[PDB]
């Protein structure tokens, strides 16, 4: 069910008249790399993004493999045809019909409700298919924006994982939210 | 630092004068298979063990690969030279220095404190090395014996994962305990 977006035949999940998710493709690496440079300062404070463009290319290629194999998913949020952020399943547990969600949005597109609409469209898409029923978000207790997205979208705080993630020199507590659909 | 146990050169973690952990080796498949047949009735009610001996061989071979690559660990508990149960790291997150522990003990060896001593020896071993610091146990809310082992060993209940695991037709709530060492 691919669909044309330039010479490129993409997998898309509709979101609204102006928003849609497109599966990351190699063609997205240059623009995605630039988006990452622009927001690098705060992305580095989060678990949502691991230097050069070749490094980005590597990351994208690895995720495309996982995406195609159903081990995870990597979608790019496009707003009116312009790349605005990333939304993914960091991991999928097919037997448990469970998935962990990761996400981030370029600073310029923030505050328009884009992430919630994108998130909602992603979960509805996989939940209708009956493929995923348990959606999980794990984020630093101290990442205000990531926690807000979870709280805006019917996720229940299941517990706080003590010093669960190593980032920039320290171990950080991380909240675990879930929603069953 | 292998050590002779029959023609076999095994990796062992000492536990007491009568107990020791030996890394699963293919030579353990026949006896391990028999241990699994004996306890199959209740093992099937738990997340600690996925029919034939070839199936067991497959499972053991896959885990030995993971064990050798540091992605997980699979140790057999030996009590006075006789196979008594299994103790493992279902997964290891090297950057986070975190590991998820799985375990089960043959019915005949239960009630002697063997699992707690084995568990303690495993965590001390990896924690001294500074390799793992966060140990996690995930088990069904309704698995009395697995929960008791966690409560006997300084693990803190971090939260309950709603319908997290698919087993025998249903989704089951599962407790998540952790201990930092
Ligand atoms: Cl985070
Ligand atoms: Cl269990």
């Amino acid at each position: 069910g691919l669909v044309p977006r330039g010479s490129h035949m993409v997998e898309i999940i509709p979101v609204s008249t102006t928003l849609e998710l497109r599966a990351a493709d190699e063609s997205h690496v240059p623009a995605l790399h630039q988006l990452v440079l622009k927001n690098k300062a705060w992305l580095q404070q989060s678990l949502d993004w691991p230097t050069s463009q070749e490094e980005t290319r590597k990351h994208v290629q690895g995720n495309i493999l996982l995406h195609q194999r159903g081990y995870a998913k990597m979608y790019l949020i496009f707003c009116q045809n312009e790349m605005a952020g990333v939304l993914s399943f960091n991991a999928i547990e097919p037997i448990n019909k469970a998935a962990y969600i990761g996400y981030w949005l370029d600073e310029s597109f923030q505050g328009q409700g884009i992430m919630s609409q994108s998130l909602q469209a992603l979960m509805t898409h996989y939940a209708r298919r009956g493929d995923i029923r348990r959606f999980v978000i794990k984020c630093r207790v101290d990442n205000q924006a990531s926690n807000a997205v979870a709280r805006r979208n019917h996720f229940t705080l299941e517990g706080c994982m003590k010093q669960a993630e190593y980032l920039n020199g320290d171990y950080h507590d991380v909240n675990m939210y879930a929603r069953i659909i």
